[PDB]
């Protein structure tokens, strides 16, 4: 739909920042479409990833970081608040010790900081979705 | 690039048919883009899949069928002829007993028929690629 996918935006994050995404899977859950949100340390797509959030709709979520080019300790969740065929609203809040992922208003996943969020310079949203909204807050100092 | 992705085309297949695809991954292999080609029994995306071919570029290939809505016995290959950052040419030939997948002219994967290829009514090509060519042969009776 409206925004380009893969979607790339320069970004700065700190405690109190929120990244808000509105989109829809491109396929029914039976076909296992994916969604991925990556918080990168540079604008280049091959740069390190402080927080990698990957949904296999209807199946599982995996989270990780990519440090000096190498994937670190993968974490897995079977929590699946996303609904088959429906638009979703995803919010990722930067808390002092972790990222908190809300789905349609419900706390759904967390990921403890492995690298300070101040290292982020870019966010990429990609894989099997359309995207109508992407917003980063910049109100706090 | 040129063709829409997800790409859907009605199709009929039999021994001697070839499906030829030209495309490029949308991301470097470090980011693990996917490619999927599904041979469906109906036009609807939720229909059964006689042959499901899924590449995780730089990592692995998995193949399966989806019968009466349920995934069957998954097969896995670590063969990876695809080249990082490069356009690929993929050919899928319908042989009497199997599909044969050529990548850039090299025999790379096979998958024995679980369902007659005559059951196919649609092919879908999707996930993290751009596509410039899709062709099915219709020359043999």
């Amino acid at each position: 739909s409206l925004l380009p996918v893969p979607y790339t935006e320069a970004a700065s994050l700190s405690t109190g920042s929120t990244v808000t995404i509105k989109g829809r899977p491109l396929a029914c859950f039976l076909n296992e479409p994916y969604l991925q949100v990556d918080f990168h340390t540079e604008m280049k797509e091959e740069s390190d990833i402080v927080f990698h959030f990957q949904v296999c709709f209807g199946r599982r979520v995996v989270m990780n970081s990519r440090e000096y080019g190498a994937w670190a300790q993968q974490v897995e969740s079977k929590n699946m608040p996303f609904q088959d065929g429906q638009e979703f609203e995803l919010s990722i809040s930067v808390l002092p010790d972790k990222y908190q992922v809300m789905v349609n208003g419900q706390s759904s996943y967390t990921f403890d900081h492995r690298i300070k969020p101040e290292a982020v310079k870019m966010v990429q949203v990609w894989r099997d979705i359309s995207l109508t909204k992407f917003n980063v807050s910049y109100l706090k100092r």
